[PDB]
C-alpha cells in the first residue's frame, strides 16, 4: 500500500484546473484496479521549469525524498523536461515517480482510458 504519496506540477503556458480533484480520482482508479494506495495525498507542488537540473534537484529534493509515489505532471510530452525528472529520481532512495501529462490527466474525455494506461506504469513500479 501507497501510503505517503503527492504530485508535482510543471507549469505551462496555460494553468491547469481540477489538478487535486482529479489526482483523488486517480487515487480511487487505482485502487479500484488493485493497487492499494491511501486516497489522500499531501499538498502537491507547482513550479515553472528550472533553468538547471541542480536546479531542479535543489527544489523536489524534499518533495522527492519524503513520498513514497510523486505524481507527476509535465505541461507537453516533452522528453526533455521528462528526462530532467528521471535523473532526480534516479539519485533519490525510496520513492517512485510517474510522469504524464497535464492535459491527458485532467481532460474528462479519455481520462480513464489514460488512468489505466497511467496505472500500468505504477503497477509496474510497485507490483
Amino acid at each position: 500500500k501507497i501510503e505517503k504519496w503527492t504530485y508535482l506540477e510543471l507549469k505551462g503556458s496555460k494553468a491547469n484546473e481540477g489538478v487535486p480533484q482529479a489526482m483523488t480520482a486517480f487515487a480511487e482508479f487505482l485502487n479500484r484496479t488493485g493497487i492499494p494506495i491511501n486516497p489522500r495525498f499531501s499538498p502537491g507542488m507547482s513550479m515553472s521549469v528550472p533553468g538547471s537540473e541542480k536546479e531542479f534537484f535543489a527544489k523536489v529534493k524534499e518533495l522527492m525524498s519524503s513520498h513514497q509515489f510523486v505524481v507527476v505532471l509535465l505541461p507537453r510530452k516533452d522528453v526533455a523536461i521528462y528526462n530532467m525528472v528521471k535523473r532526480a529520481a534516479d539519485i533519490t532512495f525510496g520513492v517512485h515517480t510517474v510522469c504524464c501529462v497535464a492535459e491527458k490527466f485532467l481532460s474528462t474525455k479519455g481520462q480513464l482510458g489514460y488512468f489505466a494506461n497511467v496505472g500500468l506504469k505504477v503497477n509496474l513500479k510497485f507490483g
